């Protein structure tokens, strides 16, 4: 933790999962 510190990591990763609800959204908007 300490701002890059590791801390990177966990929270790129919260971000690189959570983006499939949109990445999908264009197909599972109809």
């Amino acid at each position: 933790h300490a701002e890059g510190t590791f801390t990177s990591d966990v929270s790129s990763y919260l971000e690189g999962q959570a983006a499939k609800e949109f990445i999908a959204w264009l197909v599972k908007g109809r």
